[PDB]
Order: C-alpha cells, then structure tokens, then sequence
C-alpha cells in the first residue's frame, strides 16, 4: 500500500486554482495533503508550463516524485494526458481538481481504500436539494421511491488498466464523455462511491474563496 | 390574470430567513417582489407568530392583501396550512421558500404562465455537478446517455385543486414525501420546469448571506 498510488492533480486575473487562501495558492493545499500520505508515491500535476514553478519550488520537500503533464482541451483528455505519465506499476491512480483544496486526508483515504477494493471508487455527498430528470418537453421526469441521488467530488480512484480500457473504448467508438464519470459509465465494471464531506467545495467563483477561508478556520 | 395568484409564503441567534440583507429581513426581498406583481392577489404568510409584525408592518403600504398561517412539523405540513388560507377562488397558488430573498420578477412571471398553462411547474436551473443515483450497496446506477439533471427552486406554482388532490391522495394512502416535489409525483398530472436563473439562491448557512449582498449588488 505504500507509495502504490499515483495521484493526478488537475490544475490547467489568475485562475481560480492560483489563487491563494491564507497565502497560499489553492492547488498547493491538495498538492501537500497527497504528498504527506505514505500511499501516494508520485503526483503528475496537469498545468500550463507558466504555473510549474508554484509545485517545483517544493519539490525537495514532499516526499513524492513531482512529474508534469501538458492540459488538453477538456477535462477528460487532461485526464489522459496525466495518465501517460504516471509510474508504470502504480496499482491505481487518484485523479484530483485542484479547486478542491478543503480535501481532507481522511477522506482521501476512504477512497483510495476503496478504490483499490472495488476498481473504482469516488467521493460524494448526499445531494440536498430536490434534483429532477427533465424531458425533452420541459416535463419532470417522475419517481415514486424516495431516490438517493450523490453530488460526485474527487478525489477519483481507479486502477489504472481499468481507465485506460475506458479511453481505449470511447476512442474506438467515438463515445460521448459528458460528465465526470462518463467514461466508467460505459464500462461493466463497478463504480464504489465513498462517502465524503461537504467541506470538500470547489472553488469556481470568487465568493467560494471565502466559503474556503471560513471552513479552513 | 390580475389578481388570480394567492401566494403561500414559507417563512417557519434568529433564523435565517429573518436576518437582513442590507438592512432587510431576507424574508421581506421576496415578499415586496409579489405584493408588486399585479397577478398576486394575497400573500399567505406561514409563519410563527412572533414573526408576524415583520410582515404586517407592511400592510397598508403593499396592494395583496396579507395573512398568516401557522407553520407545521414539516415543509409539506406548512404548505398545507398555508393552502387552507387561501382565496376560495384563486386560480393558481404560488408556493416560495421566504430563504430564496433574490427570485426576479421576470422568472416568477414565467413560472406563473408555465403553472396556469400546464397546471403545475416549477423554477429549476440545470445542476452543474456530476450528480448520480447510488445504490444500497453504495455503488453508481449508470447511465448511458447524456443525462439532464435540473435543481428545482421555488417557485412551485399549482392549481389549488390539484394540489389539494394531492395532499388528499397522501394522507388517505398514507404515501411517503421525501423532497419538495413528492406530492406532484403521485399524481398523473404533468409538471413542467421553467428556467430560473442561478442568482436564486437558499440562504441555509451564514456564507450564503454575503453571496446574498454580493448578488444584490
Ligand atoms: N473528465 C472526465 C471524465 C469523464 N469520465 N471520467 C471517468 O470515468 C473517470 C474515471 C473514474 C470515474 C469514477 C470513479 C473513479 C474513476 C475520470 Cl478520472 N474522469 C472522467
Ligand atoms: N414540502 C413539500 C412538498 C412535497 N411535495 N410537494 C409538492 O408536490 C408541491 C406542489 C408542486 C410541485 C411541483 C410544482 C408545483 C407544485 C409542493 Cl408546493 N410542496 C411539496
Ligand atoms: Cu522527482
Ligand atoms: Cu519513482
Ligand atoms: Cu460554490
Ligand atoms: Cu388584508
Ligand atoms: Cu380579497
Ligand atoms: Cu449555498
Ligand atoms: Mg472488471
Ligand atoms: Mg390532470
Ligand atoms: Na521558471
Ligand atoms: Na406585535
Ligand atoms: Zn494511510
Ligand atoms: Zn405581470
């Protein structure tokens, strides 16, 4: 279990995941949390070249294998980009916005427990709002049990040979990826979700910045 | 249409829907939006009676005319109540969450039309997370299609005969109600979505109050 985990930390005025909390910048929190675990032995962060330095300069100081991956054009091929880098026998990999810097390594290692136990497993909450299905005539789409539906966060784990036949898949057949699990949701194989906490926000407007500097205190 | 829309208004340190927002209740925002809708005939207020003055303050300055309704144990119990209050002959009541003070006149106008055409609708805005069923052994129910999943706000606007219909149904079959459009969900009855506006937030948590201002200006 020991550094068998490689982490891919998505990070590609500043965009939202430079800007600091408390000084730092918002990826740097996650970025740290991953590189203190004894599981992790590797993060592949996925930044334009301009933002390497913000990770680089701690490079001698966490106790992982700092690596780099160029973004592509949506999330999911800045997923695959990562995904070329990773160590050749990492036994799963633990893909990460990098505007979710409240992750907390107890969580972190719910996931990854279960992600190696299961394939694939990713962090969520109960939704608390009502969410419904609408048809194509604006209509709700009605159900008559009481229906759980989960808010999907990341971390995201899966063995990596499982994600590369999801690639391999939607590659070949020119699927749609529409969603943060879009591609697993093609495969047959099981998808675990942990559950997480709601202070596990991501900052994508400037008033989650300060939701963010509230829960760190 | 003037004069056709009995309002139930859901309003049961203070609670939240009674701090201001720049010196104003946030209960009030959305109370002064519907007393200046033509459309609006009366406001029920469902509300404890301590709270009462905060309302009918108002009263002789707003063209509704302005009552009250004693909350119950629970959301579809203060609904109930409220509908017993209203205008024998309203054609439609608009039922809205006193903690969402930033609802424009434009969508409530929308969600009016939608609910006197159609018989029920109901602000929502497309959800924009990755938001999937799960389980009881907590895994993912997939699907393969592009999914659209919508967040139901308020207004839930409804022909009073319908949803007396509904409420009817429930307690006579003794039918479970585990979020905010359940009752409509026993019903055959088409319920259709009109498109909100993201600005129409729930102020649950103390954070929301300064997106709230922030909004507001
Ligand atoms: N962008 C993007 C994206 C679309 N689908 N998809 C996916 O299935 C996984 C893999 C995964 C899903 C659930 C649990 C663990 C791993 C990941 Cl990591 N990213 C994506
Ligand atoms: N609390 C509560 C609650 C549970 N179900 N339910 C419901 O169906 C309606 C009526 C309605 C639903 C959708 C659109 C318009 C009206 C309303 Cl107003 N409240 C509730
Ligand atoms: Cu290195
Ligand atoms: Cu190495
Ligand atoms: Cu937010
Ligand atoms: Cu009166
Ligand atoms: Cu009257
Ligand atoms: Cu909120
Ligand atoms: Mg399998
Ligand atoms: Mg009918
Ligand atoms: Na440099
Ligand atoms: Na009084
Ligand atoms: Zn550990
Ligand atoms: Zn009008």
């Amino acid at each position: 279990m020991e550094k068998s985990v490689s982490v891919i930390l998505l990070a590609g005025s500043m965009p939202k995941q430079y800007i600091p909390l408390l000084g730092q910048p918002i990826a740097l929190y996650s970025f740290f949390t991953f590189s203190r675990m004894p599981e992790v032995k590797e993060i592949v962060v996925v930044c334009d070249p301009f933002f390497r330095d913000i990770f680089e300069e701690y490079e001698e100081s966490i106790d992982v294998d700092l690596s780099f991956a160029i973004p592509g054009k949506e999330r999911q091929d800045s997923v695959y980009s990562g995904l070329q880098e990773i160590d050749v026998n990492s036994e799963l990999v633990c893909i990460h916005d990098s505007a979710r810097p409240l992750v907390n390594t107890e969580d972190v290692e719910k996931v990854l427990k279960d992600g190696s136990a299961v394939g694939a497993a990713v962090l969520g909450v109960p939704a608390k709002a009502t969410i419904k299905e609408v048809n194509s005539d604006s209509l709700v789409v009605k159900t008559l049990d009481r229906k759980t539906l989960w808010e999907m966060q990341t971390p995201q784990v899966i063995k990596p040979e499982l994600l590369k036949k999801g690639f391999e898949l939607v590659k070949s057949e020119g699927l749609e990826v529409t969603d943060d699990v879009s591609i697993v949701e093609y495969l047959k194989h099981p998808v675990y979700v942990s559950q997480g906490s709601y202070t596990n926000i991501k900052v994508t407007t400037p008033d989650d910045l300060l939701l963010a500097e509230r829960i760190l205190s």
